[PDB]
């Protein structure tokens, strides 16, 4: 498994396009497209995970552990009291807990259990963070520098404080690397604060039928009308590859052939 570095305490557009880049580049198959766009393996694929680290501007890091085949973060870790403490979601199998403690935490003899007491769905992290939407939640380079000082290192902290956290971190790691239109986001407003705005969201909760849209396509025709937000929240009925595929960064994983360009 692979550990990619951003460091958020002295980071700039550039490296973060850069980050960006390079973690697509990771997680995608080698070969597997379709219209051009990178599509991400199948769940046997090794390395089945990878890894991201936080460096905040007191160089303190958080690990972030994505699942290749979907993207999805697994848990994270954090040095605290000597030990690797690994934070589980509560949502993960046995088996993939059992890969997640020794791959965020191969030494056995040296770490600790935290564990993450709730699920990982966004219904979930936006109740914990006390929000009736995670547009409520601001994102941001500051902020995401701040949150990883609230925990890395910390002892006991609230769920608010990790909830606020996740739905950072997974919504500028792996929503920004699945679409360019939320990596876009981040770099428009590097310097500030913002609020996710709809189409944002609806990205986010659609992507897995994005995927299927575009591995379904013919000739660059949706089969049916695939409905969406614009970013002042009126709808966006998607009929072609070639309005959706400018915002997508990676496809999630479709079994069988597509068009490949």
């Amino acid at each position: 498994v692979n550990t990619i570095t951003f460091d958020v305490g002295n980071a700039t557009i550039n490296k973060y396009a850069t980050f960006m880049e390079s973690l697509r580049n990771e997680a995608k198959d080698p070969t597997l497209k379709c219209y051009g766009i990178p599509m991400l393996p199948d769940s046997n694929l090794t390395p089945k995970y990878v890894l991201v680290k936080l460096q905040d501007a007191s160089s303190k890091t958080i690990t972030l552990m994505l699942r290749r085949n979907n993207l999805y973060v697994m848990g994270y870790s954090d040095l605290y009291n000597g030990k690797c403490r690994y934070h589980i979601f509560n949502d993960i199998s046995s088996t993939e807990s059992t890969d997640v403690e020794n791959t965020l935490c191969p030494n056995s003899n040296s770490r600790e259990k935290k564990a993450i007491n709730y699920n990982s769905q966004y219904s979930t992290l936006q109740n914990k963070a006390g929000v009736s939407s995670r547009s409520q939640v601001q994102l941001g380079i500051q902020i995401l520098n701040s949150d990883i000082g609230k925990i890395s290192g910390v002892s006991t902290f609230t769920d608010k404080t990790e909830a606020e956290f996740l739905l950072v971190a997974i919504q500028m790691v792996s929503e920004a690397a699945r679409f360019k239109y939320i990596e876009n986001q981040v770099k428009t407003n590097f310097n500030r604060a913002f609020n996710p705005n709809p189409k944002v969201l609806s990205l986010e909760e659609n992507w897995g039928k994005i995927a299927l849209a575009i591995h379904n396509a013919k000739n660059g025709a949706l089969t049916s009308p695939l409905e969406l937000k614009n970013a002042d929240d009126t709808k966006w009925i998607v009929l072609r590859v070639d309005e959706i595929k400018p915002d997508m960064g990676l496809l999630n994983y479709v079994s069988g052939t597509c068009q490949t360009t």
